[PDB]
Parts: C-alpha cells; structure tokens; sequence
C-alpha cells in the first residue's frame, strides 16, 4: 500500500517547518522513524523520500514519462529562459539541447581550459598579493566566474567581465533563485529579472559578434581546440532540421555557466579547506603534486589526468558535502517501490547528502578520509552508494569538467601558496539553491617563492 507518513504539524504547509532548518537531517530522522521510503506533505506536495542506496535502480533507470524531471526543475525558466532545459518542449529537446553544452566539453578543449586556469589564477594573485587572508568560498567563486565564463563561452566574453561588470550581473541572477521557487515558481524576484535581461543583451551580442567573426575566420570552425559552446550553438540544429532561437542559445549558455560555476565554487572550497586543515592529507596531496610536476613550472591536461589522491580528495568532500542535496522527480505514473505502491504526482527524492552519511556504507562518516575511497573502496559496496553527480539517464554531463577545474584550481593555488584555515570547518547552509559551506570561510595564505 502507501509509504508510511511523516505526520503532518498543519494540513496543507506539512511539514515544511522542520524540512527547511536542515533538510538533510529532516530525511535522516525520518528514515530512522519510519524506514527507506516515506513520505511527507510539504508546502501542499506530496514527497516521498528513498533512502537507501539498495532501492534507488527503478529512480535512475526510469523513463522520464514515468519520472519527469521537467515536471520538478521547471521552476528555473526565470534563470535559464523559456523553452531551455526543463523548460523544454519535450525530454527529447531538453536531452539535445544538454548536449550541445556537451559537445564543447572534448578532450581537445580541456587542454585549453588547463591553461584558462593558469591564466585567471596568475590575474588573480595580483589582487591577493604576497601574504594574506581571504574569503575561500568568494576566492573560488571569484576565479569560477572568469574561468567557467572563458571555458565555455570563449576569450571574448572576458571583455564584458572586465568591463561590463557581467560578474555582478551573474550574482543578481543568481542570489535572486531561492530554494522556496521550487514550491512557489511564481515568487517575484525583480532584480533577477532585471540583471536576466541584461545578460541576456550581452549574451546577444556575443552571438552577434562570433557570427561575423565565423566569417572573417572560417578556418576558427575547423579547430577543435578553439571550438567553445557559443560556435557549437551557431552552427548546430536539432537533428529534425529545426534551427534554434537566438533566444535558446542564451539560454542554454546561461544553463552551461550556472552548472558550471556553484557545484564547482562550492566543491573546491570544501575540497581546499579539508585538505589544508588535515596535516597528514595535505603532506599526501602535495607529494603527489610535486612528483607530476617534475621540472615543469605550469600545469597541463595530462599532468591533473594524473592527481589520482587528489581526486580522491575532491570524491571525499562530494561525499560529505554534495552541493545538490536532493535529486528529483515527478511520478506521472503510480511506481512500485519494494512493498509500496507511490501515488502519481508523488514527488521522488534521492539525497546525496543522506547516502553520504549512510554508515551501512561509510564507517566514521562525519571525518574527512579520503582514503576510505581508495583503499578502502567503501563507494563500492552499493550501485548507487555514491551519486553527487547522479546516476543513469540523466547523470551530470559536467563531471569530468567539474573535476578538471577543481583539481586545476586547488593545484595552481597549491603551487603558488601555503595556506591555513582559520577556525573550525563549516556546517553546510541549507538557506540557497545550491548548498555550500556558512560563512565566514576564512584561510590565510603566503607565497611560497619569494
Ligand atoms: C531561504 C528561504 C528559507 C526559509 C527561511 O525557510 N528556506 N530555507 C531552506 N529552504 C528550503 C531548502 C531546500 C529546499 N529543497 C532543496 C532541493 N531544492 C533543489 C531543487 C532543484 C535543484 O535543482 C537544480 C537543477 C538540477 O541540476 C542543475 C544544477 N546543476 C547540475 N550540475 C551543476 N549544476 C542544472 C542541470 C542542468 C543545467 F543545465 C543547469 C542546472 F543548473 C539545476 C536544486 C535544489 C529544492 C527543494 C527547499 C526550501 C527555504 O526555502
Ligand atoms: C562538482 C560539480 C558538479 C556536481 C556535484 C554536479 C552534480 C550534478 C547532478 C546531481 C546532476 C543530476 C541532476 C538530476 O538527475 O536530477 C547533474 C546533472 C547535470 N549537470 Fe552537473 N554537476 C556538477 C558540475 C556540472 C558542470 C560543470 C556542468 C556543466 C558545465 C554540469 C551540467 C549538468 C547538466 C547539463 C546536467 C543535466 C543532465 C540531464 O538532465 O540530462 N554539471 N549534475
Ligand atoms: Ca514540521
Ligand atoms: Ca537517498
């Protein structure tokens, strides 16, 4: 029959109250109360958490005409535009679209984007100087603006972030999202509106500009490795021959450099501070460094190919902090789950946040370990024991990039900087979109040569 309820304070709100302190916590108190699937009645939607690892193959491998993750994340058409991603006509359109982000993602690319991250970070530690103490969070968030924005977009948007203040632009956006959306899509945000527009002017006019570029230097579409989104857009179609709106191809970039920038600011933070904070890790992490560096002053692809302990780290951080703390979807169809049946409408919920925290799978889950992954493989001891980037039809297309700018940007500060954290870590704050550590995160640095 029917999960079990959490019972409701009031009809209608449910149990929105204790949901919004601590999401995380809401679920696993509740596990324990009543078990691997329950559901709840939040702000009037009907949600039904899974919470183990061992049940989650119907949720990944579902159709999305049985679980639609548009009917869920549709609430995003004020950020990323109409008729882009969730808001997308049909899946097939949506799944096109993700790949045309995709498509400039290429090993070819990547080689590039090494450099990119040698280049902002050099920018950079002009403003921070020969010693110093600074924000961790904003530093990532800082050098993911200008990184993110040239990786994707291209050279020439780094005009507009030098000149047009598009970074503002970006957090208006992008503190205009609260997490409340996704109950009320209609909540006015009217600065966001504002800044969406403008960015959407600017994003014009790049569009305008590659186009008469693309015809002064035809030779630029030959070109793997000078080949971003922007070019991939202007000159792609969907695969029935319809062209795209200008108005999409904004809105797919906007899409692109959203996911390119919060789940990745946020991970190296926590990545950063774990390892600094942690004498034994960061003596591995750096000899791991100084071993592919050799002789060799700058980084390349092949060389953070090569940052196995370091990626482990990053793996860790993911596991303990994954910046998206639930993944859903709308049942359209009733589902089956174990002895229960779950009602369509039902929204289903998997938290990364929860299986990392599962000590079925992870033994001491509250300490930083990255070897728990490596030797002690614990990761493996379920399909779906580890899914920060998701899993199945729809897992991130992102996380090979994720992992690229990460490991790059904690590398070249690693080269230029000794660093210490101040304080305890952070609790994570449940109060944005997209989770990251409460601030003040607070390191002080030094420069290593003279
Ligand atoms: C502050 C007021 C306060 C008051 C005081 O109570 N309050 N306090 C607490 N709560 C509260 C707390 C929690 C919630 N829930 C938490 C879960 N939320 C949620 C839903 C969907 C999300 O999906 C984002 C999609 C999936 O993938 C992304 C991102 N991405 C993928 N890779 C890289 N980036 C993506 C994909 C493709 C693209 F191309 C682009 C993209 F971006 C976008 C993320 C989070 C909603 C419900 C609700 C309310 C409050 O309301
Ligand atoms: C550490 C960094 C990141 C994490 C933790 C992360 C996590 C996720 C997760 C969980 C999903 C699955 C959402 C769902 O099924 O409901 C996802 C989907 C996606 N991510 Fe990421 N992501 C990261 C970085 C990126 C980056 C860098 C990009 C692009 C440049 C990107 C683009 C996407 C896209 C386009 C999807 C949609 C896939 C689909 O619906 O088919 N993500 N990511
Ligand atoms: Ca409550
Ligand atoms: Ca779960």
């Amino acid at each position: 029959k029917l999960p079990p309820r959490v019972p409701n304070l009031i009809p209608y709100v449910g149990s929105f109250v204790s949901f919004a302190k601590n999401p995380v916590q809401f679920i696993i108190d509740n596990s324990k109360k009543y078990g691997d699937v329950f559901t709840a009645t939040i702000l009037g939607k009907e949600m039904t958490f899974l919470n183990h690892p061992k049940i989650l193959d119907t949720f990944f491998k579902a159709t999305d005409n049985e679980l639609s993750l548009r009917d869920v994340y549709r609430f995003m058409r004020p950020v990323f535009g109409t008729g882009v991603v969730y808001d997308a006509d049909s899946t097939e359109r949506m799944m096109e679209q993700v790949k045309f982000v995709s498509s400039g993602l290429t090993t070819a690319r990547f080689r590039v984007f090494v450099d990119i991250f040698e280049d902002e970070i050099a920018h950079k530690v002009k403003e921070l100087g020969p010693e110093g103490t600074v924000d961790v969070a904003e530093l990532m968030a800082d050098l993911i603006i200008f990184t993110a924005s040239r990786c994707l977009l291209g050279d020439e948007v780094r005009q507009y972030l030098s000149e047009k203040n598009l970074g503002k632009l970006y957090h208006d956006i992008d503190d205009g999202i609260s997490p409340l959306s996704f109950f009320y899509p209609s909540l006015p945000a009217p600065k966001r509106d504002k800044a969406r527009k403008a960015v959407g002017e600017i994003f014009q006019e790049l569009l305008d500009k590659r186009r008469e570029e693309h015809k002064k230097h035809p030779e630029r579409l030959l070109d793997e490795s000078k080949m971003d989104v922007v070019d991939h857009l202007l000159t792609q179609k969907y695969k029935d021959g319809q062209e795209l709106t200008d108005v999409h191809r904004i809105g797919i970039l906007i899409a692109g450099l959203f996911a390119g920038q919060h789940t990745s600011s946020i991970t190296s933070s926590w990545t950063l501070m774990n390892v600094i904070s942690n004498k034994k890790v960061l003596e591995k992490v750096r000899k791991e460094q100084e071993e592919i560096m050799g002789s060799d002053k700058v980084l390349d692809y092949d060389k953070v190919m090569k940052m196995d302990y370091l990626e482990a780290c990053m793996k860790e951080a993911l596991r303990m902090y994954p910046p998206l703390i639930m993944i859903m979807r709308m049942a359209r169809k009733p589902r089956e789950c174990e002895q229960y049946i779950i009602p369509k409408g039902n929204i289903l919920v998997v938290s990364p946040s929860v299986a990392g925290r599962c000590t079925d799978t992870y033994t001491n889950p509250d300490v930083f370990d990255p070897e728990r992954l490596t030797e002690r493989k614990e990761h493996e001891k379920f399909k779906y024991g580890a899914v920060p980037f998701g899993a199945g039809r729809h897992k991130c297309i992102g996380e090979n990039f994720a992992l690229l700018q990460v490991k790059s940007i904690i590398s070249i500060l690693l080269r230029y900087f000794d660093m210490e954290y101040i304080g305890k870590i952070p609790d994570p704050s449940y109060t944005s979109l997209v989770v990251g550590p409460s601030p003040p995160t607070r390191m002080r640095y030094k420069l290593r040569k003279q």
